[PDB]
């Protein structure tokens, strides 16, 4: 019977793919709990041209009427500062995303983060337009060589010095580095916000997801369903993002990189697709761990507040004023989520039991 | 072509299941370059009476007359020290395997290695019986009780206590740390052995896998056929295994840990079955790690020598007295092993060439 008012709850890491799977996957949005959502670019092709961003936003507000999509392009040699004022002017995206080749899915197109120097006219551009730069901050494996080998558990930390790079070169260029996995990305995160008193000043900020709220490299280890780039790492890993998503700390806010993929892509011998379903369920997910560290006066803020203030999300934009309201009635996970016709997605810690549930208030 | 007499070949570390595919991989001992196996008896159920393990042998040499079978007791609840002894004056079994509950495959049944205590009747009557000791040395994972969590990185460095307490406790006791996977186990193992000259001073010993001398967590993340128990490591692990493969010292020698799962079982979602398969190529992987090293010298004493010496093989247990020939004849591996039909098997770098081959010629 308990009630609480989230507002316009924020997903800023959202993955719908194509076809029939984003015709599945696009209304869980709204019934996950919600309203605005940033969607990733890495479609088979990525998006790197205006008029696909623009069809695709679209086809996703026609699949969901009430959602706010706020769109990104996939950073790409195609891209040119020329495209990004264009884009920009019609309010076309809101960032770029990077993913470093190789590391995640349908990143084979993406950059090596050795040579960001090259995409300095795109980040130029983007923020004279104040668009967002999104990392999947990974660095590529490597095993050789004069330095010390790169692998999934240190790659993330690897990462953060073109992290610090990119936040040096371009001081008023608004960052996020997407799902952070590690203790080391929380603390480099903190220690680059020393300075900052009010939300508004957060020039670098980090999502967190909700399954790496939960797992550990046990989770997944010989689980793919629970495989995910960046990997879910270390106990003390999994204990230090437990503690920026409650922290109430302004440059930490929810993106659950929601990434579906079909059940036969993730019942692989080999080449397993990388990937966690949460939407169905996102907000109902981290109520759960909002609510175990006795901190849900926080939810609110790392849900809602803090990624509205960072993206600067106006109310003239949201589709639909609805509130999320969550209220604490008990539910199961099912098994499978399916179009009944050829997808079936296996949701997110599925047959366990959540404490919440969330519906929407009108006004 | 380059040629190398490896005489009597050991693996001592074997899997072959029962059924049918037991008749397709027993006879690949063989084929892969092995004269004498050393089979592990994590059957279901466990092996663990004096009939079983002797018609289970039976069995196999029906399948592979030339090959040399050394057979082993599962350590299990219902084991006692009478049949220890039973079973080792009637030559029935050549050791007995310790596996941790619940660690991998078929261990449900395995031991608590917080408390071995109660097992101490049963290794006081294997000492005498100079039996060896195998040890899947992995404490099973704790997330809990605020002591440190142990989980698949940690949890062989987290088993080396118990390793150390067992050899003080039982110091006539030949004990084997299995498959061994990380650095520290690397060095406790060098420990054990600071003051030995020669391979019969060797009480402590350890086996090293063909894949871990490949593998590190970046192959098995995305890829289940390379996921096995303990997990391949970091780049830094492997080449502390790499090292002490082909160091030419006699507490190291070969055991495949070559674990056959049909195909369906690795292509799951979630509970896939831990091991790699390596039985067919056992010999030629080893070779190749060898060649890369340029330690082919020390080759005959990681797959021959050490391993007999530690297991005092005697001429008159010997099935076949054929000796391994590898030849530097280049093959590639199958994408499929199978027998034509319910069972086919991924085996070990699937697809890829090794640099040489294995034949049998008379003594
Ligand atoms: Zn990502
Ligand atoms: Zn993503
Ligand atoms: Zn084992
Ligand atoms: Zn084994």
């Amino acid at each position: 019977v308990q009630e609480i008012d989230l507002g316009l709850t924020c997903d800023m890491h959202v993955h719908v793919r194509e076809g029939a799977m984003c015709e599945l996957v696009t209304p869980k949005i709204r019934d996950g709990g919600v309203s605005i959502a940033y969607i990733m670019p890495n479609l088979q092709p990525p998006i790197t041209t205006l008029d696909r961003v623009i069809e695709y936003k679209k086809t996703l507000q026609k699949l969901a009427p009430k959602t706010t999509f706020l769109m990104s392009f996939y950073l790409s040699k195609d891209l040119t500062p020329d495209l990004i004022h264009e884009a920009a002017q019609q309010h076309a995206i809101r960032g770029v995303k990077c993913y470093p080749a190789g590391v995640t899915t349908n990143s084979a197109a993406g950059v090596d983060p050795n040579d960001f120097s090259a995409f300095y006219p795109i980040f130029k551009a983007m923020q004279e337009e104040n668009l967002v730069l999104n990392l999947h901050g990974e660095k590529p494996s490597v095993h050789d060589g004069d330095k010390e080998p790169i692998h999934v558990l240190n790659a993330e930390e690897a990462f953060l010095p073109a992290l610090k790079k990119l936040h040096n070169d371009f001081p008023n260029l608004k960052i996020i580095l997407e799902h952070c996995t590690s203790e080391s990305a929380i603390k480099t995160i903190e220690d680059i916000n020393k300075n900052v008193k009010k939300a508004t000043d957060v020039k670098v900020a980090a999502t967190l997801t909700a399954h790496h709220l939960f797992l550990t490299i046990d989770d997944w280890a010989g689980n793919p369903v629970n495989f995910c780039k960046p990997v879910a790492k270390l106990p003390n890993d999994k204990k230090a993002l437990v503690k920026a998503a409650v922290s109430g700390k302004p440059y930490f806010f929810f993106g659950s990189d929601s990434a579906p993929h079909p059940v036969q892509n993730k019942a692989n011998y080999e080449g397993v697709c990388a990937g966690v379903y949460s939407q169905s369920f996102a907000i109902p997910y981290i109520a759960q761990v909002f609510e175990e560290q006795n901190a849900l006066e926080n939810l609110k803020g790392f849900v809602s507040d803090f990624g509205i203030s960072f993206y600067e999300v106006k109310d003239s934009e949201v589709a639909s004023s609805d509130k999320a309201i969550l209220f604490k009635k008990e539910q199961v996970i099912p098994q499978v989520i399916s179009d009944g016709k050829d997808i079936s997605i296996i949701p997110f810690k599925a047959g366990d039991k959540l404490s919440w549930s969330v519906r929407w208030e009108p006004r």
